[PDB]
């Protein structure tokens, strides 16, 4: 059986429950063409010039991404596109909530576009958040998700060009005896689809066969605010801080955090005030 | 059976290992007596303005604490002594990176003082965190602790003006049916010694009987860089924290962190690079 297809608009309440079940769900049109293309159109010349992941030149390698790999993030200062309408997608807003509501507030773990070249090798199979969060590891098996994994699509995903594999109900396991590439299904999707996973979903990029073929995708990790980032928009200027809305802002570590606890103290506050009030930080002020 | 007492500078390496055992161990002479009377002058006119802790002024009310009770934290733009002395404390990072080997780098999730009124009431038997970081109550039983809480003495703890319990064993108690102040023991100690716990021991604030004294602590929360801090430095000014050392510069969230997985990706990066390396973060700067 197949991974459950999605309407963005028409299902959109069914969209978690649908990935609380089978561990993942193919979002049809979770992003506009128009928003596909201005995103492609912003990071191309940040994907031409990046270096490898484990260039000599870096102080925090990526020794597991294939050298054929290009990754991008911290993409609030490169994309409009994304700080404005990717960070304020209504759809991506109620899957999070719906998912972290036993918790309390979210934010974005990692936003990066992934370019994968022609004859890229497919992944090994595996659970997302093993080489930054090993505290992950500890949580109880029927713990709630602590993050979720949004692949949009930024070109087409096919059979044949690599698109992700994942093991339905691989969510639930614990005993791994049974992971197999044979126990997989595609993710074949259109640019602007999204697959939704979670940190215990077990999948892999798939194998690049044609051998002409470039595949680009939009990585979002959704997770509870208690969690740290793997990435910093510490450095992103503040004019740009502040041409975003309050949500965003929050999104991006630039606001005071809320947990579920009925009496809930808070996190990144100053002296019992939030962040943007302390700073007096300013919202969706045009550039 | 008391609370086990040790020298900060001669059982240094014994100090993690009595708590692991016990889920509490004072520590003498943890600040010297210098470094006490520096931090009281420098904090001591912002207990005096502090507002109540569920103050109508506040957007993150803190409701639990009593309304004899006043907290600040963000004491790094305060206090020399905090953001100079404790930051670098050779006793804290030895404790610190013995606690916390297994998940990898640490950094403050509170660093705030405490100052108890006369006649103040003694607190509810608790665990800390559960305000702030309901995941830990999601946590394996046996894992290894994520936090640990130095209560610092800046004045002295005696039973009469209200010096903590704990529950020595109480860390590892999963049936909480025998919590009872009958199963406490006290924390006396003079200022500059600290009661070290866990996130997992149980323990509270004694009841203050003489109707005379006011006692104040130093709490500080140390917790892996995988968890969000209760308070930000966001709003620190960029002088302040070039006047730091690296290390103390990581421990305020103004550094890149990295987990114990063999191959880390590491926490806060920017395209591969620290916040330090990206934002030419100078250090050890004099003001
Ligand atoms: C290493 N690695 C990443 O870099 C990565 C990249 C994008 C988004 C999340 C992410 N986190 C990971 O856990 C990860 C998994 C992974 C495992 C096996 C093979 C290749 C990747
Ligand atoms: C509420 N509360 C705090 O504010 C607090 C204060 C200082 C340091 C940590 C801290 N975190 C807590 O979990 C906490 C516990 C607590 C429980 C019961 C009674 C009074 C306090
Ligand atoms: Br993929
Ligand atoms: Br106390
Ligand atoms: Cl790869
Ligand atoms: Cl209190
Ligand atoms: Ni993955
Ligand atoms: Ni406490």
């Amino acid at each position: 059986s197949q991974i459950p297809r999605l309407s963005a608009i028409n299902d959109l309440h069914k969209i978690w429950p649908t990935v609380e079940e089978h561990g993942a769900a193919i979002i049809e049109s979770f992003l506009s063409l128009d928003i596909v293309r201005r995103l492609n159109e912003e990071v191309d010349p940040f994907v031409k010039i990046e270096p490898i992941p484990a260039a000599k030149t870096k102080d925090h390698p990526n020794h597991i991404l294939s050298t054929t790999t290009r990754l991008v993030n911290v993409l609030a200062p490169i994309s409009k596109a994304y700080r404005e309408d990717v960070l304020n997608s209504k759809v991506l807003h109620r899957i999070c909530s719906d998912a972290f509501h036993v918790y309390g507030d979210y934010w974005v773990l990692m936003g990066a576009v992934m370019e994968l070249a022609p004859s890229n090798p497919a992944q090994p199979l595996h659970r997302d958040m093993r080489f930054s969060h090993p505290i992950v590891e500890y949580l109880k098996p029927d713990a709630p998700a602590t993050s979720i994994n949004f692949l949009v699509a930024l070109s087409p995903f096919t059979a044949e060009n690599g698109a992700t594999h994942v093991i339905l109900g691989s969510h639930k396991w614990q005993n791994l005896s049974n992971v197999s590439m044979d126990a997989t299904v595609r993710a074949l999707m259109n640019p602007g689809d999204a697959l939704l996973i979670t940190d215990s979903t077990i999948h892999c990029g798939g194998a690049e066969t044609t051998g002409t073929e470039t595949r680009r995708l939009l990585t979002i990790t959704m997770g509870i605010s208690q969690l740290t980032p793997l990435e910093s928009n510490l450095a992103v200027p503040r004019p740009v801080i502040e041409s975003l809305t309050p949500l965003a802002q929050r999104l991006l570590g630039w606001a005071s955090q809320r947990s579920a606890a009925p009496r809930d103290i808070g996190l990144l506050t100053i002296r019992g005030n939030s962040i943007e009030k302390t700073m007096n930080l300013k919202a969706e002020q045009p550039l």
